[PDB]
């Protein structure tokens, strides 16, 4: 019926909103506060955090309208999906806030004759701020069970795509006196990195070069690669294909670390045959959002295929509980 | 339960982008080739609109995964929620194409700190470009009910906001006789109103001048203004406000216009007291969005209980259907 065409079409337009808001209260520290409490009140925080109230009072209201928060009085209190929103917060994050631009401009960014060049923009910071917790509350299980399984202690670690250096600090903890390089293409995330080893005690352990797995041959720290014995990618297995480049970037990963024992490859990967009204959380946004950057993603079975051409042997395999389909090979 | 939690907060992860794709397919002929037939051929329409088709997949898949069209092969079929959507993409135009730069940017926006200058950015084109369907849409049955019951035939029109200028046109189309008058703030706004009144054929009728109601004493072309016995003012009453600033703009409007006999006062309003779970289409969107714009919003009785210190006197009041809460006031 009518009435429940416009209710579920506002529900549409409604969750817009929450789904920005589930980000941005993430961001700003309310849905941790309202974890541990059940429970704040509205001017309160804004006043503690200092943010505009009148704003404040629709964040939580965009939530309250889909049934993750609930309202009483100026009390806002977690509601039926708290749990799941708050979850996989980080997800809604990378769709919104860095992501935002990209879904914005469809009408830009659709059309043939458009899609040459930078064709669309997106938050580099947001998505990094996002990709952070995405690593830690999705991938880091896994990742640390194919550590667990490795049968031999690394003595130097390289990480393709090393963000915020976190992934080569949790390493030198696990084994003391273990020597860590990371790779990363961006200038920012190498200083900030070097930072926080630096924080931590690791600036004699730990280095970071400037770099791309895809052209990691032509990068001069080159002579210290064949002292690496364990390889990690995490979250950009991906941007290594089509098909005929990833079989290259691997061929030259094998020969740039031919001491590598296991290298660790996670990444999230396109889903078959899922049905339109049953996609899961992130799911639809990922691949959606890869085919608008026209940005190939490959199956679990296509990941499977190109290992061998790729001179690489994959003995082990583990699923991640659950972000759309998402895997750790574990390759030798 | 944790699997209805589960298919809850997906849901609103996915309406995310079925609410981005519902302008989107407006703004690409989408929507009215559906609404014409029915069903589309996604390739074909793809290749008509010269459009990358993985990503109109995409679209058509965001679509559907709330509801408002199904899949079938190649085929894209209304569905169960397409009439409602349809009728309010514009709506969800707005919230996305015209104005997600701001809900995007949540959390740099509500932070008192970064309240300066221009701290948030909108589509100004893209919401100009709803808002011309908006105002077709939810206003027009009761504009022209207003113009009906006037008991005078004007004979000098004044159009606040004049955005595109087709009020007008219609106007001139109306009344052959009369003489229509655009007053908008932006210089090129101006432009593709004058040319296009021209490219139409109503440029001795329709002529255009710069300025804001706000500040209507201070305007550079006021030869028109004391022949203007019409008024109008449409979707912008509320940047009148605080009540004290709406006081001295209707008092401004009053002696600058003062011959004006009726003004037609159009616009949206803050509602009170809906429940958070039965917002309706737009509210949310209206409200939060300028909140987090640091702009006032009055309600239906804060604009009562005004226009007789701004100096007018109402006569005559239309709600509207429904957008929000929104009303036609006729002042003299
Ligand atoms: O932003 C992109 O292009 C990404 O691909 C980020 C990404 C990669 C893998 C994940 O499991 C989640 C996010
Ligand atoms: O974008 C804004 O700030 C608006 O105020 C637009 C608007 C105003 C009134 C309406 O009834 C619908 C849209
Ligand atoms: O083909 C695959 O399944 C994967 O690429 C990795 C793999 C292959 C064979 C195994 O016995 C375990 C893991
Ligand atoms: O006060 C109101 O409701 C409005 O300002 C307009 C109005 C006021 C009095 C009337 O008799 C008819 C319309
Ligand atoms: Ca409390
Ligand atoms: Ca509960
Ligand atoms: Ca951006
Ligand atoms: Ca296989
Ligand atoms: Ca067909
Ligand atoms: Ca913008
Ligand atoms: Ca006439
Ligand atoms: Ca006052
Ligand atoms: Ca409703
Ligand atoms: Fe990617
Ligand atoms: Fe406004």
């Amino acid at each position: 019926s009518e009435a429940q065409a416009r209710r579920a079409v506002a529900d549409i337009f409604n969750s817009t909103l929450a789904s920005s808001a589930i980000g941005a209260a993430w961001e700003l520290g309310a849905l941790d506060e309202l974890r541990e409490n059940g429970k704040l009140d509205v001017s309160d925080f804004a006043v503690r955090h200092d943010l505009h109230e009148p704003a404040v009072v629709g964040m939580f209201t965009a939530l309250a309208s889909v049934g993750i928060v609930r309202r009483e009085g100026a009390t806002v209190v977690v509601g039926p999906y708290f749990d799941e929103a708050n979850h996989h917060r980080s997800l809604f994050h990378w769709l919104n806030q860095g992501s935002g631009e990209l879904f914005r401009r469809m009408p830009q960014v659709l059309p043939n004759e458009n899609r040459t060049g930078k064709f669309y923009q997106r938050d580099a910071g947001a998505i990094s701020y996002a990709c952070r917790e995405i690593s830690e509350r999705y991938f880091d299980p896994a990742f640390w069970a194919a550590v667990d399984g490795l049968g031999y202690t690394p003595t130097t670690v390289a990480d393709l795509g090393s963000g915020s250096g976190e992934r080569l600090i949790q390493i030198a903890r696990r084994f003391p006196g273990v020597r860590g390089l990371g790779v990363d293409i961006a200038d920012g995330a190498i200083a900030m990195a070097e930072k926080e080893v630096a924080a931590k005690g690791f600036g004699d352990q730990i280095s970071f070069v400037r770099g791309d797995a895809r052209t990691i041959d032509q990068v001069s720290a080159r002579g210290e690669f064949a002292e690496v014995d364990l390889l990690t990618c995490f979250m950009m297995g991906h941007d290594f294909w089509p098909r005929e480049n990833c079989v290259q970037t691997l061929r030259k990963l094998r020969a740039a670390f031919p001491n590598v024992r296991r290298f660790l490859l996670g990444d999230a990967t396109r889903t078959v045959g899922i049905p339109d009204r049953e996609l899961p959380v992130f799911t639809l946004g990922f691949e959606f959002g890869h085919d608008m950057m026209g940005v190939y993603l490959p199956t679990l079975d296509e990941w499977d295929g190109v290992f061998e051409e790729g001179g690489w042997r994959c003995v082990k395999k583990h699923a991640i509980d659950s972000l759309s389909v998402s895997v750790v090979f574990e390759l030798e």
